[PDB]
C-alpha cells in the first residue's frame, strides 16, 4: 500500500486495538477506488489461528445495509413499493394498529415504536405474528425514530415474499452473487468453518445465536476482501450491470427522513460531507443511535447524494464492525473486529483514517 495509507491505518489502529484489547481486526481502506488491505491478532485465541484476508466476521447489524439493497432491488424490480401498506404481504397482520404502517415506516425504524428486539420467545412464524399483532405503537406511524431489529427485520421477510425466495436464497442470488461476494453468507458453511472467526465476549469465545428474523437484521458474516467489494459496489453504483441491483444500492442511499444532521436511508445512514467529527463520533454511541427522535419526512425522498458520509455501525454479542465510505470522493473503510467495543472509538478511528487521506 502507498506508505501513506499504511502509516494512517496502523497509527490509529495499533493504539485501537491496545486500548479496546481487540483479539483480532481486519481494516479495507478503499482509496481512489482500489482496496488496501490490514490485518492484526487472532480470529481464533486458542487454536492460535490469525486473521487473515479470509477470516469470517459476523457483520452484526451491518447486516442491515444488505437488507435495504436488497430491499431496494425488489422495489427496482417491481415486486414491492415501499408506499405499500404491511398489510398487503401479511394479510393476517389484521390488527387495526397496522392501518396506516407501509414498508417505508418498517425499513426505517419509523412504525411507531416496533421494538429494538424481537423476543427470544418468538421463533415459530405463528409465534411471530402473534409478536406483530399484539405490539401497541407508542406513535403514529412516520413521527419518530427507535432503531429496531423487529422493524427492519420484518420489511426484509417481506420484501422477498413476491420472488417467493427465502430471504437467504433471495440474497445469495440477487446481491452476493451479482456483486461476486463469494465469501459472504447468512449461515457459515461447512467448507468454510475453518475461516470463520470466534468472537470474545468477557473473555469467551462466542458466536452468534438463532433468533427470529437474524438472517434480515444482524445475520451476515463476510470477509475483509468482500466487505471492501460491497464498499465499492455501493460507492459506484452505476458500473454494476444489473439493472435492478444498480437501482436498489441507489435507493438504499436515498434520505428518507432526517434527525438531527442524520439522514435515514435504507440500512445505511447518511450525513452531509465535511461532517462535524464529533457529530457522528458521539452520535455512534448506543444510546444517542438506540434513543426515540423526532424525524422529518424529507418529501420527496433525496436520490443518493454523493457529498456524503455514509455509514453503518454492527454488533452481535462478539464482534465489532463499522463500515463508512464518502461517494464524492471514492474513499471508503470497513473495520471487522472478534470484539464488541464502543462505537465512538470505532467512528474516531475510521474519520482519523479518511480525513488524512480526503
Ligand atoms: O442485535 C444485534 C445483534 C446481536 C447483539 C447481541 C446478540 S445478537 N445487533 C444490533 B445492531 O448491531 O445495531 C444491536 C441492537 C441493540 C443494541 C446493540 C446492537
Amino acid at each position: 500500500a502507498p506508505q501513506q495509507i499504511n502509516d494512517i491505518v496502523h497509527r490509529t489502529i495499533t493504539p485501537l486495538i491496545e486500548q479496546q484489547k481487540i483479539p483480532g481486526m481486519a481494516v479495507a481502506v478503499i482509496y481512489q477506488g482500489k482496496p488496501y488491505y490490514f490485518t492484526w491478532g487472532y480470529a481464533d485465541i486458542a487454536k492460535k489461528q490469525p486473521v487473515t484476508q479470509q477470516t469470517l466476521f459476523e457483520l452484526g447489524s451491518v447486516s442491515k445495509t444488505f437488507t435495504g439493497v436488497l430491499g431496494g432491488d425488489a422495489i427496482a424490480r417491481g415486486e414491492i413499493k415501499l408506499s405499500d401498506p404491511t398489510t398487503k404481504y401479511w394479510p393476517e397482520l389484521t390488527a387495526k394498529q397496522w392501518n396506516g404502517i407501509t414498508l417505508l415506516h418498517l425499513a426505517t425504524y419509523t412504525a411507531g415504536g416496533l421494538p429494538l428486539q424481537v423476543p427470544d420467545e418468538v421463533k415459530s412464524s405463528s409465534d411471530l405474528l402473534r409478536f406483530y399483532q399484539n405490539w401497541q405503537p407508542a406513535w403514529a406511524p412516520g413521527t419518530q425514530r427507535l432503531y429496531a431489529n423487529s422493524s427492519i427485520g420484518l420489511f426484509g421477510a417481506l420484501a422477498v415474499k413476491p420472488s417467493g425466495l427465502s430471504f437467504e436464497q433471495a440474497m445469495q442470488t440477487r446481491v452476493f452473487q451479482p456483486l461476486k461476494l463469494n465469501h459472504t453468507w447468512i449461515n457459515v458453511p461447512p467448507a468454510e468453518e475453518k475461516n470463520y472467526a470466534w468472537g470474545y465476549r468477557e473473555g469467551k469465545a462466542v458466536h452468534v445465536s438463532p433468533g427470529a428474523l437474524d438472517a434480515e437484521a444482524y445475520g451476515v458474516k463476510s470477509t475483509i476482501e468482500d466487505m471492501a467489494r460491497w464498499v465499492q459496489s455501493n460507492l459506484k453504483p452505476l458500473d454494476i450491470n444489473e439493472k435492478t441491483l444498480q437501482q436498489g444500492i441507489q435507493l438504499a442511499q436515498s434520505r428518507y427522513w432526517q434527525t438531527g444532521d442524520m439522514y435515514q436511508g435504507l440500512g445505511w445512514e447518511m450525513l452531509d460531507w465535511p461532517v462535524n467529527p464529533d457529530s457522528i463520533i458521539n452520535g455512534s454511541d448506543n444510546k444517542i443511535a438506540l434513543a426515540a427522535r423526532p424525524v422529518k419526512a424529507i418529501t420527496p425522498p433525496t436520490p443518493a447524494v454523493r457529498a456524503s458520509w455514509v455509514h453503518k455501525t454492527g454488533a452481535t454479542g462478539g464482534f465489532g464492525s463499522y463500515v463508512a465510505f464518502i461517494p464524492e470522493k471514492e474513499l471508503g473503510i470497513v473495520m471487522l473486529a472478534n470484539k464488541n467495543y464502543p462505537n465512538p472509538a470505532r467512528v474516531d478511528a475510521a474519520w482519523q483514517i479518511l480525513n488524512a487521506l480526503q
